[PDB]
C-alpha cells in the first residue's frame, strides 16, 4: 500500500524569476517485490511531459522511494495553474491522484515593521532587533536581514501564525553584539512575498 | 494493532498550586471485537492507583479510544517524577508502555522584553504591542496578557523556537485600538514558567 506526497515550490523560489521553482511528487512505501513506478503530470488538466523522475531509491524498512520533479513557471503557479501528479503501481488497483496550487485566497500585502531591542535588553552583550510582519495572506514567505548590504548570520523567524482576522503573521529576530548597535549600524530585514510590489520590500533599522 | 499516546500536563497547571496538572494516557484503534483493555500507571516505577478510567468511546472507523487521567503532584512533575502508562488488551501479545516526565535539561529563566508599536503604524486603526520571551528552557511556558488588571483578549502567541543556543523564545503579540494607547493605557504581558521566581513575572508597556 503506497502512498504519495506532493510538496509546492518554495515562497522565494516562486518570487524570483532568477530561481526554479519546483513540484516534488513523493512515493513512498512502494513494494519491494514490484517497484515499477509510472508517474504523470498534468497542468489545468493539460498532460505535460517535462518532469525529470529520480532513480528509485531503497528505503530500510523493505520500501522504496520515488520522487518525480516538475520545474514549473513563476508566472504559472502565481497565476494559480493545478499541478496533478498521477501514480500508477502494478501492486495497487487504481493510480494515485494529488493535486497542488497556491492556495484559495486573496492575497494581502505584509506591513513590515522594525523594532528596537527594549531599553532592560540594554543589560547583556547580544541584543535582540526585531522584525514584524503581518496582515499577509497567503502564508507563503521568506524574511531575511542584512547590513551594509552583507547578509546577516544570526537570526531566527517564526513560522506564520493564523491572525484573528484570517491573516497571518511573524516575527525575526536578529541578534547582535550590543557594540555593533551602539556604533549605529543599520540593520534591515527584507521580505519576499506575492503580495509585495516587486515582491519584495525592505525596512530599516538603526539607534536614534 | 492499537497505539498508545501519552501527554504531559499543561505548563500554568503544573505552576499554579491552585490548578490541577494531569498525565493524559490515549490508547486507539482498539479492538472493536474485543474493547476489554487494563491500564496501569508507575511513578518512578512505583506503582499508584488513583487513575481516573474513563468510559471507551467508539470511533466511526469500527475502532474504540480509551482515556486514562492521572492527577499529579505539581512539586512531583517539578521534580522530575516519570510517569508510566502500561496498557494491557487481549488482542495484543505483549502491554504498550510509554513514559514522560518534564523534559531533561538545565533550566533557564525567561527574559521578558515588551516593545512599542512601531512608528509608521501609528498608521492604522489598529495597533500591536511585542512581548518577548528568550532564553528560556524547557518549552513549557505560558503567556497572557492584560490592563487594569482585567485580561486582554486580543492577543496571539507563537509557538517557542529553538534558539541557537539551545534555548527557546517566543514573541506575544497583542493588539488594540490605537485610542487606547494613545490615551496612555498600561499593558503588560504576564508569564508564567518554571524558571521564574514564583513561576511569575509582569512587564508592563504604555506610551512615554
Ligand atoms: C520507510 O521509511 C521511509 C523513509 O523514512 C518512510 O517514508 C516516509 O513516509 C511518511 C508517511 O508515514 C512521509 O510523511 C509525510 O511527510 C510529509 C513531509 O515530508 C517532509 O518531511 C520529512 C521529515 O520531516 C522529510 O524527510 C521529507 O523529505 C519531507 O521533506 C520535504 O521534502 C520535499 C521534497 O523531498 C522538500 O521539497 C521539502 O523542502 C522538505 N521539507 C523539509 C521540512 O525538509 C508530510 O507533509 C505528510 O503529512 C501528511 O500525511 C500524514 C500521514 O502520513 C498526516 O499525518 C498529515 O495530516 C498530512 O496529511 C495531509 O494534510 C495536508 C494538509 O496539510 C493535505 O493536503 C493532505 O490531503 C493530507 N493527507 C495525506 C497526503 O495523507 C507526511 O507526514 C514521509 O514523507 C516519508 N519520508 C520520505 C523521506 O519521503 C516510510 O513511512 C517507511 N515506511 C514504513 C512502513 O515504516
Ligand atoms: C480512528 O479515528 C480515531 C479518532 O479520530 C483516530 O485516533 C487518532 O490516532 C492518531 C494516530 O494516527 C493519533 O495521533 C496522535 O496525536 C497526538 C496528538 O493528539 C492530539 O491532537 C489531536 C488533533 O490534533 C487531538 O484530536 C487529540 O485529542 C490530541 O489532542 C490532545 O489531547 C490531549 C488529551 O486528550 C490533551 O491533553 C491535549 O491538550 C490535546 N491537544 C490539542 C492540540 O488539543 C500526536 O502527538 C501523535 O504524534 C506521534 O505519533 C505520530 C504517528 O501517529 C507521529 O507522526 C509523530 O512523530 C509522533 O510520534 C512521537 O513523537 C514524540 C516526540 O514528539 C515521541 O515522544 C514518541 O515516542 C513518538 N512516537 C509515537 C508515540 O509513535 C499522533 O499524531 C490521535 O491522537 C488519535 N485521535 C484521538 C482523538 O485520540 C484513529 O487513528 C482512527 N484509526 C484509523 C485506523 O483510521
Amino acid at each position: 500500500g503506497p502512498s504519495v506526497f506532493l510538496f509546492p515550490p518554495k515562497p522565494k523560489d516562486t518570487l524570483m524569476i532568477s530561481r526554479t521553482p519546483e513540484v516534488t511528487c513523493v512515493v513512498v512505501d512502494v513494494s519491494h517485490e514490484d517497484p515499477e513506478v509510472q508517474f504523470n503530470w498534468y497542468v489545468d488538466g493539460v498532460e505535460v511531459h517535462n518532469a525529470k523522475t529520480k532513480p528509485r531509491e531503497e528505503q530500510f524498512n523493505s520500501t522504496f522511494r520515488v520522487v518525480s520533479v516538475l520545474t514549473v513557471v513563476h508566472q504559472d503557479w502565481l497565476n494559480g495553474k493545478e499541478y496533478k501528479c498521477k501514480v500508477s503501481n502494478k501492486g495497487l488497483p487504481a493510480p494515485i491522484e494529488k493535486t497542488i496550487s497556491k492556495t484559495k485566497g486573496q492575497p494581502r500585502e505584509p506591513q513590515v515593521y522594525t523594532l528596537p531591542p527594549s531599553r532592560e535588553e540594554m543589560t547583556k552583550n547580544q541584543v535582540s532587533l526585531t522584525c514584524l510582519v503581518k496582515g499577509f495572506y497567503p502564508s507563503d514567505i521568506a524574511v531575511e536581514w542584512e547590513s551594509n548590504g552583507q547578509p546577516e548570520n544570526n537570526y531566527k523567524t517564526t513560522p506564520p501564525m493564523l491572525d484573528s482576522d484570517g491573516s497571518f503573521f511573524l516575527y525575526s529576530k536578529l541578534t547582535v553584539d550590543k557594540s555593533r548597535w551602539q556604533q549605529g549600524n543599520v540593520f534591515s530585514c527584507s521580505v519576499m512575498h506575492e503580495a509585495l510590489h516587486n515582491h519584495y520590500t525592505q525596512k530599516s533599522l538603526s539607534l536614534s
